[PDB]
């Protein structure tokens, strides 16, 4: 409605100083984003000044015990592209009332790694490639799926233009701008090989914020698909039959690698990655993660292995 | 039709100083909000400066006895998020032409309680959690209700995002901004365990204003569902079959609780509520009733009642 | 389309000084409003400065004989809420080319009454309640009419809120603002007992202007229902079968009633009305109703 | 809905100095436009300052062997009419990682021709007429195709107006303004003989920028048909059966032609064109057409 | 489908002597008919030669789950107008495995009354008028219910003809013939005052068979509405709002009356023309023949 | 469409003496019925006089090996209710070209059991109850599934009548008459607890023919749902969520159990069944039995106890069981097996 969108787009700065904060977290599947919103007395840019919150963990498959309460710790702030003004998104990680990180909290361990002085001094930069597929809500097939099936790896959809080739660009372009506005370092987008299939890239992002941003980007994307009435999947294999997906390739570089200087340093890091069990060379790419893996794990494991691990 | 919203959204400040006041009241079922609007000469911020009004109680199940007139007393003003500008919402309570509160007027007795020096000195604060369900107008099942029916208490709807999980968010978000604009102390919202089910929280709100705000929040919400062509229910059990609803839990604290040695005041307060007969511990929580009644009963039982 | 509304909403002040004037009149059924629009060189606020106009009365059931021409006399100006800017609505009344009021022109005799020095001195104020029903275009039953039919006098529609109770509020709220914008003294609105049934109140309005304003308000409402694709009826009994309508009560006060003490003036006025602050009088033409009240209490001699 | 277009239409200048660049290239069929977008730190007006990029050529039928990587060289900048603000469109041509132009890269050779001192000194101007057909997505027949088939070369569609004659004008007018905004020298448009068939002209455009501009205009057009949910064809024969198409006629003038003009210089150019087989030369790649005329008339010696 | 109706209309007499018997009973609400079918070796006309059967009473609100078996006693036979041929309908009443009538079995007590020598010798005849309403499956409003709603008691529907007046006559005429074919003494039909509203009359019917026949006729009617995709209600008030229903009038005569009425009318008042038909019919006999003031 | 059904319903006896035989078999999932049809020179009543046939086993998940040919052995004849006249249905079991039964051929071992003199002398009768669900083709939810979802175990659908209660009776009544016409010993039908859920019973049928008849009855049902444009499921849980399904309960009696003294014989058989329980469950939790307590593994029934003779019910098999396995295992355990 036009009456409805007017209420949704009300600018609160004209009526008070209160802001709305959307607290966001990863649910019990490790892939389900959850959120809810609260009012704060005034604008906030420092996450550490945000109050902690809580939710019912037995409703998100995260607290089975007699105590269902789970605590939310604010960790990163972004501008809310939906509520606009001084309203914000808050990426949180999740803990028991006693202060223990939940098993589905991957940020905790990642934060320990990125806070290590020898990792922190190396200024690790990350570039993440996030593929996704837009799906018809009723049928669960990708937008533009051709009547008659699987089209193949050589087709008109990859970076295509036109009503018969690019399906869902409105969602994609809305997302690109929403992310820039929010403060995410989104570095690009492209239409992928399958109809309704797309990719966005994020980076360079330093350390723990790479994970914060990617989760923030996924949140915004699904909020946008929600508006459009379309289902989004980050699964590498979102439908049966043949399917061409990429994965979740991660580009990585340190202060030493970027100061050449250490062209050689890139190669030894690659040596270390091979030693642990895909990797190509500036910076280098890691080709093992799939499109739904947790970025906190992926990014921190690369730093640990290349900066802290000794066989 | 774009021609229509242009008219609805006209800025009257450009043409004169007159304002429109939407007078709101609780009807004969104790849960049905009613309203109508009048033009006033200029901007008003003090409810005591508003004229009294009236309506036909025989049309809202509030006047049987040969005299159908019921009187409206303005009690609280909020900004009107629908008409915008200087136009206002007016929460009223209802009286006979003779000056007596109607049986369905719960504000009067609640106000008497909050006006008592022993209550007023304790500065009672209230926090209310209002759960509600958004229902398809034609089928009366919740928005997004799954074909197989009751999904269970463990699902993707609670605080969910995405077309297949969150149903009716445009309404929820419209309501959130609308209340803040209106001047209600809405403190947050969340998607609940069932599809189409949500919650908003209001507070802390002082004394009689908790009820004023709650009714105002309910009014705004149902005005918004009206626009969206959706039905709203505040019933804990809004459909047959299995259902997970919470209720309307109420948080309460006094000045004594908020200061030094609240621990004792809190347990004692709980003891008296128990002695009268659902209560758990900052402050404490008390588990479709009228908020004027609920909030004032808590103050009275804990501050005025002497066993 | 959005291309269309852009053209409809052009601000003519940006391109010239010309304004558009919508001349409005009551047709041969006594309840059908008609209008058409003309271009004038510049802004006008004084009705007496508007040129007279004309139309084919044989197309509106208002001229049977060999000369079908009917003359329009501008009588009242309001701002046009549809064209916006300096464009205006013009309430006219209607005459033969020779200068005689048509039988369906009720403003003429009303004007004589309000022009009478004894009436004019009393500054009569009117408050008029206009009930109306919004009807589905195809079925001609009210918006929100329930499958089972007539619901009874006790229901959720009266001053109701919600998708299942208030039917047509967008029209009603558009009208309220449109009337205020136009310069009509609209004093309030409410949902009525039947679904799709509503009321607006106008006043206080002075003398002959009560009728001019009520007619302008009816005009504006029906232009709005036209936009919404809904039919409107001002008939107290707009559908067959059982139905609750209120009516059209008219509140009335003279200068004398409004001063000290007035109660006595009110007493006598009430007696004369029966025989033939303020007080209330229990599809009619507002020109007739209001002027008859003034005449009965100020000019008539029992 | 309206929420979606708000996000798409966000002005990024309010949040940072970063811009979005849409890299565009010709795919493996020689007629398929492809593109994707990346974030840059600040505004750029010089193509030579833009970073090179890459894509998977095995996905656009442009790299078969074990190395599917293809390099994009930015060549021309236009403002992005879709993202607005300081966002840009970037016309690119394509190379192997080793630095060799791909077979489907026609810009490379044209650029050698226009950079040649004997060509460059003559400032070749080009005027290109681009015909196209708007097709129903589901049926693949032109918009407004009549129940009964091919209407003939004599009809109401050529430069027509009205719902029954002009099909897809909203696309055409969006494109016209979009191209002007972008910085393309679009010189006019017209409805053509077949329903849903139209033409745009570009020029005068100097040298290599003629081809850059036509490709950018084709890109903008298909992005617009995409928004409209309509298919576009630049094929001279976009459906079976009889059909009236023009082609891609190219106008050409040299500095000397614009001087005296003399006409003799024109005669000479025409003569040389004949020998190999301003003035007019009657879906091909504009880089090829434009550069061959320049080569033949300025470099080629009989 | 013609392929489907060909299978449904197969004449089993052409392939064997086996027949199908549809056992019918009254469920736990007292108004819900239930049935299921079994194969028998050959034609049967004597209800007492039919085997008893059983069902899960916990699925029809007539037994608890821990002890759910309920026994079906065959009581009356009719020809089955749906399966045709030698196939039959069997009206049953219902008992615990120990042999007691279920509380929702009203036939048992009615049978005792009609078996009483003071009643049986008097040959009580019954005429029953059964009103019903045909309802649109999706809306639950009557067939032909007018857009503007409740029309009033004076209208064109009563005994009407035409597309705009008679709604559901196909169902009604099918029912009339089906009942006659089945062996029910259906004595007439008429369109009623409300749209989609109808009545059939059964009688004269002797004693306990009046109840058997009415239930059999109700069965046949709802099987027919099932075919037509229409819902049936025997409720006097089948929709909210105003409605014109008759009631449940019952005609009654004894052997003595047919040869008198006033003494019976007197007896009825303290407690000619006057819910479960077994109850209604037997209580009238009891009132006028067995009762003690 | 009447033009089409006229062709389908042609009486071939008026045009020739040739008949059409629909050879039917169980495919590689153990539940997928397959069939195809051939022309034979004249009418046939003796299955042993029908020629063998073959099919491509790599197309029904029944021959992975390099030789995809699988052989069809005719075993049972029924009249074809679809083609009518002298046209027939032929229940087959399936073998390698070399002559060995396929792993998915369960008839073979069952036949070996029913041919044993100790089983045959005993004349085992079987009664099988086949529950099934009719599903809307597009949504995969049952016919008549209510807008608000799962209704519960106490409702109006069980043996119900009316447009709002009984869903799919045309299919059910067509199937009942088609089976009778075909020569199958179908003994009854009823509407079940869930919307669109129904049951039919077959029996008493002696020995190996019980399985032949059950499979023929299943074939006919799915051929009828195909005509109706409806999907049929014999799965114990044809939809997610709560669901009330029974299974495929099997009644069993020997000549001795049916005569006087029979109850003592029944108890001994039940004892033997209990000693095996795990073997039977694995093929078809804690073994139990009684007369009217659910969910006993085995039920005797009031009538049997009362009379001192009759039969007993094995309530363990699920609705998608292979009747050859169930029927023959009951005979084997109670008549041939030595603990």
């Amino acid at each position: 409605m036009s009456l409805l969108s007017d209420l949704i787009n009300l600018n609160l700065s004209e009526s008070s100083e209160k802001i709305i904060a959307e607290y966001i977290w990863v649910g019990g599947s490790g892939m389900d984003l959850r959120s809810k919103a609260r009012t704060l007395p005034g604008p906030v840019s420092d996450p550490s000044k945000l109050p902690k919150w809580n939710y019912d963990g037995s409703s998100t498959n995260q607290a089975p015990g007699q105590d269902s309460e789970v605590i939310l710790y604010p960790q990163a702030i972004f501008k809310d592209p939906f509520r606009q003004g001084n309203n914000i998104l808050v990426i949180c990680d999740v803990y028991t009332p006693a202060g223990e990180p939940l098993p589905t909290n991957k940020r905790y361990n990642a934060a320990k790694i990125f806070s290590h002085p020898d990792v922190a001094a190396e200024v690790p930069w990350y570039g993440i490639e996030q593929e996704y597929t837009l799906l018809q809500k009723d049928t669960n097939w990708p937008l533009g799926w051709p009547i008659g099936g699987y089209p193949g790896p050589q087709g008109p959809y990859y970076c295509g233009i036109g009503a018969d080739k690019a399906y869902g660009r409105d969602i994609v372009d809305a997302h690109y701008k929403a992310c820039l506005y929010a403060g995410i370092n989104i570095s690009g987008i492209n239409g992928e090989v399958m109809p309704g299939q797309w990719e966005f890239q994020v980076g360079p992002s330093v350390g723990i914020s790479a994970g914060d941003e990617i989760w923030a980007a996924r949140y915004i994307l699904e909020r946008i698909t929600e508006i459009a009435g379309v289902v989004v999947s980050f699964d590498p294999k979102p439908i049966p039959g043949d399917w061409n997906g990429a994965g979740a390739h991660t580009n990585y570089s340190t202060k030493s690698m970027r100061e050449n200087g250490g062209y050689e340093i890139i190669k030894k890091a690659i040596e270390k990655l091979g030693l642990r069990h895909s990797v190509r060379v500036g910076y280098f790419e890691d080709r093992r993660p799939s499109s739904n893996m947790d970025p906190y794990v992926v990014t921190s494991m690369i730093a640990e292995t290349t900066l802290l691990w000794k066989p």
